[PDB]
Order: structure tokens, then C-alpha cells, then sequence
């Protein structure tokens, strides 16, 4: 009989790795090991043994080194090959002040640190908060930001690091609106480091802002062109040789040209229904992904447990909650104060006549049938938040600390959403999104300036929304 096996692994410059046979009997009438490429490493002494350890050296640049186990018995040959690449540590770097890009990024951290337990993590979130044991169980150590961006105490921590090793690489995780606030921090007091690479940027949307920026740039003459441009100003200020930035699209979407870059659009079909948008499509090319919203269900179960604990979301309860009544589920989406300089008490009460419009079978706004009632307030809405939920005693409440974004990741969507506009609606399926409630603000004053405004403009083009969809509340 014989028996071959193969493996290969990375193994980070000064870990251990221990080779062993792979699926062999622990005795053999012969065995050997023999090195068969790569710089010669194998004591002679490890020639004999069973198992040994491999110490990845320090090197200029990743190597290979290849070991063949042979083992004879008295009716079976086993053959072991193992290819140990050595290879820099790699730092991952996180950074945002939102609530998408972090919560993509979490589920990314708990993969992660399946797949590559070695990695250290730095990570500055606004909004999602990590605790020191959850932190230690994810290699997190968390910085502050400097309100809504990288720290200097973020930067200083990185240059530590990166000075303790002898090689290093570097992985950026961030907001691809704020990225040029975020990632220029760290890279150029790096950028002349030989020994330090940064190796990847995965740059996430935070929500209809991207969109917004987009459509209002979408009819600038030469675009793609001034881009091309404006990538020389990008390397050279990164560089650290000129003071002058580029400014607008070109600090956002040239990344790719410099670093392997992949931007995470929540919906990269924009980029195609939109035609003054193509040679945009076409510049990004396959650096251009889609947002992933399944990953949280292909993850084990005990790593569904750590995100929820982590976003702080009680699923297994809204689950029951949606459950309690056979009436299909409603959730309105609250918001906190706008434009008019009314009382708060006036702010509740114009969301409660939105609520009851909306339950009413002789209103024009009617949801359409009789569903249950849940309430997902606005994070700051306070006493609003109060107001509402106790004008309608059978409504059930979310948690308004809990970022809506984190339903639709977790596919606990309801079956049907209406409310105040929020960004949030740009991550609900069309078919659950009922109604959208726009309220007085320094740009919007009635229905016609609401429907005229790029935002509308946007879902509209995205068909997140119909005309009819869209309401005004003064
Ligand atoms: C153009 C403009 O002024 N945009 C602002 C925006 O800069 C920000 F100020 C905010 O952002 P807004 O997108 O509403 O909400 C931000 C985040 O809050 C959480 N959220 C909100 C409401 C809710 N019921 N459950 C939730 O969980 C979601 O995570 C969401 O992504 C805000 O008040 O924080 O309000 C909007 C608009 O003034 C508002 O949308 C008009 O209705
Ligand atoms: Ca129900």
C-alpha cells in the first residue's frame, strides 16, 4: 500500500510550526526526513524524528522551504510533503466612525481570527463597541479616534509596531467616504519603510452619502479623466514630496491605482443603471465588489453568538417577538428632531400621526394590511423615543441603541419597513420597504422639493422607492 500527503502552510516569521506525518501509524520500521527546498534548515538530528520543530527565520522576503517525511512499515509506505511559506506578520488596521463599514468589518475580524490567529488587530469604531474580553478573544486592541478619524495615539501605536518587527505588512479596513481622512495618517510617516507593505485596503460604503457624492458628481465634465490626473497628486502626497491634495472624487476612488483595493459598494449596481456612471464602472473595474449580506449565517453558530453579543442584538428574541402574534411584521424606523424649531413633544407627535396613518385601513398611506406593530427608534431620539412607543401599547420595541443595519446582516428584516428617512433604507430589499417620510430641513420644505432632491433622485434610479413611496411630513 501507499499513502501520500500533502500540505501546505504560512508560517509568520519567528512562530513555530511542527512537522509531523499527516494520517500515518506513530511507528515505522524505517522513516526519515529530508529537506527538498529552500535554504537548507533541517538539523541533522530532526533527520530521525518523528515530529520536530520548524522555526520560521527572519528574512528579507518570504520563502519557501519544502520537507518530505518517508515512512516504511512492513505492508504501507507513507509519504508526508509539507511546504512551509515564511512569511511577514501581518497587521490589520481598522478604522470607522459609522455603523456599516464596522459591522462588515466585524464579521471579517471573527473570520479572521479563525483563519489567521496569529494576526494582531487595531481597531478605532465609533459605534461599535468591543469589550476587553471580547477584545482579547479577537486580538483587538482597541484606540480612540480623534473624533471622527485616525488618532494620532492610532498612528503612534502602528509606527511602534511596525518598528518591532522585521517585516511587517499592513491591512486597512475603513469608510470609503472618509478614507482619505483616515488611511493618509498612517501611511506617510511609513511610506520611505521598506520592511513595511501595505498589503490591502478594503475600503466599505457607509450608507446614501456614497450615493448622494455620486450622483452630484455624475455630470462633471472629464471626470474619469481629471481622476487619471489627480493619481500622480494622490502617490505624491502619500509620498510625503508635495503638500498639495487631490480634492473630491480623486482622494476616494483612486486607491486601486496605488494598492490592491476593493470597494465594497452596498449596491454596486448603481454604477450600471446609472449611465453617466459607466466609465466610472469601467475606471474601478474589478476592484468594484458588492456589499455581502449573508456572511453572519455562514458563520458557525458560536461565532453568530460573539457578533450578536458584540453589536449587543438580541436576535433569539426578536425572533420570538416576531413570532408572539401570527400577523405579518412592521417595523417603523423614528428619527429624532428636525427643522422648525418646534417643542420636542412636537417632533413625537408628527411620528405618531405618521404611525397611525400608516395603521389606518381609510388612510392613503395604509401599510396595506393588518400587521404587528414594532418600533425601532432612533439612537438620540430620548424622550421621542419614549413618546412614541407609549402611544401604542401593543407595539413592540428594538432597541434604539442597536444599529438598524444590523437586522439586515443578521436576515432579521421584517416584512414590511416604513418610517423617516435614514440611510438605513439604502440596505432594505424594495420589496420591504413601504413607505419613506421626509421631514422639513434647510434643503427640503414640501413633497416637490423632497422628490427633486438627489437622495430621492438616487433610490428613485435604484428603485428602493416609487414616487408614491416618498412622503413629507413639515
Ligand atoms: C442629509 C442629512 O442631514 N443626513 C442626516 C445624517 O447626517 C445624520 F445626522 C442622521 O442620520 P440617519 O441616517 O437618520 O441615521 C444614522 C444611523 O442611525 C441609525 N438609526 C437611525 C434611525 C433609526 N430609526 N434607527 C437607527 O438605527 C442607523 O444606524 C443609521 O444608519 C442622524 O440623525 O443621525 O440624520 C440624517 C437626516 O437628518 C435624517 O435621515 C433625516 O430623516
Ligand atoms: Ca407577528
Amino acid at each position: 500500500k501507499e499513502t501520500v500527503s500533502s500540505n501546505s502552510a504560512d508560517v509568520v516569521e519567528t512562530e513555530t510550526y511542527q512537522l509531523t506525518p499527516i494520517d500515518a501509524p506513530s511507528s515505522f520500521l524505517s522513516h526519515s526526513w529530508e529537506q527538498t527546498c529552500g535554504t537548507p534548515i533541517l538539523n541533522e538530528s530532526d533527520k530521525q524524528a518523528i515530529s520536530f520543530d520548524f522555526v520560521a527565520p527572519e528574512l528579507k522576503q518570504d520563502e519557501k522551504y519544502c520537507f518530505t517525511f518517508k515512512g516504511i512499515t512492513g505492508d504501507h509506505r507513507y509519504i508526508t510533503n509539507t511546504t512551509l511559506t515564511v512569511v511577514a506578520p501581518t497587521l490589520e488596521v481598522y478604522i470607522d466612525h459609522a455603523s456599516l463599514p464596522s459591522l462588515q468589518q466585524l464579521i471579517h475580524i471573527i473570520q479572521a481570527k479563525d483563519e489567521y490567529p496569529s494576526n494582531q488587530r487595531f481597531v478605532s469604531w465609533k459605534r461599535v463597541t468591543v469589550d476587553a474580553d471580547n477584545a482579547n478573544k479577537l486580538n483587538i486592541h482597541t484606540y480612540p479616534l480623534k473624533g471622527n478619524n485616525t488618532s494620532p495615539e492610532m498612528v503612534a501605536a502602528i509606527d511602534e509596531y511596525a518598528q518591532s518587527k522585521n517585516r511587517l505588512n499592513i491591512e486597512f479596513y475603513t469608510n470609503t467616504a472618509h478614507v482619505f481622512n483616515n488611511l493618509p495618517p498612517i501611511i506617510q510617516p511609513l511610506y520611505n519603510n521598506e520592511k513595511v507593505k501595505i498589503s490591502h485596503i478594503s475600503l466599505y460604503d457607509d450608507g446614501s452619502s456614497e450615493y448622494v457624492s455620486l450622483y452630484q458628481w455624475k455630470d462633471t465634465p472629464n471626470k474619469i479623466e481629471t481622476l487619471e490626473g489627480e493619481v500622480s497628486l494622490l502617490a505624491n502626497y502619500l509620498a510625503g514630496t508635495s503638500p498639495d491634495a487631490p480634492k473630491g472624487m480623486g482622494n476616494r476612488y483612486n486607491w486601486h491605482k496605488l494598492y490592491d483595493t476593493d470597494y465594497y459598494f452596498l449596491r454596486e449596481d448603481y454604477l450600471d443603471v446609472e449611465a453617466n456612471l459607466h466609465d466610472l464602472r469601467d475606471y474601478l473595474g474589478s476592484s468594484a465588489k458588492q456589499m455581502p449580506w449573508d456572511e453572519f449565517a455562514k458563520l458557525s453558530d458560536s461565532q453568530q453568538t460573539l457578533f450578536l453579543d458584540i453589536v449587543g442584538f438580541d436576535k433569539e428574541q426578536l425572533q420570538q417577538q416576531y413570532s408572539q402574534s401570527p400577523l405579518p411584521n412592521f417595523i417603523f424606523t423614528g428619527t429624532t428632531t428636525w427643522a422648525g424649531g418646534e417643542t420636542k413633544e412636537y417632533y413625537a407627535q408628527q411620528q405618531v400621526n405618521v404611525i397611525n396613518n400608516a395603521i389606518n385601513e381609510t388612510s392613503p398611506y395604509y401599510l396595506g394590511k393588518d400587521y404587528d406593530l414594532f418600533f425601532k427608534g432612533h439612537p438620540a431620539g430620548g424622550v421621542i423615543n419614549d413618546i412614541i412607543l407609549g402611544s401604542f401599547p401593543d407595539m413592540i420595541n428594538i432597541p434604539a441603541k442597536i444599529s438598524f443595519e444590523v437586522l439586515m446582516m443578521t436576515d432579521m428584516l421584517p416584512d414590511t419597513v416604513a418610517g423617516i428617512a435614514s440611510s438605513l433604507y439604502f440596505t432594505i430589499p424594495a420589496d420591504k420597504v413601504n413607505f419613506i417620510v421626509f421631514t422639513s430641513s434647510d434643503t427640503i420644505t414640501d413633497r416637490e422639493e423632497a422628490l427633486k432632491s438627489p437622495l430621492v433622485q438616487v433610490m428613485l434610479t435604484l428603485g428602493i422607492v416609487k414616487e408614491k413611496d416618498v412622503l413629507f411630513w413639515a
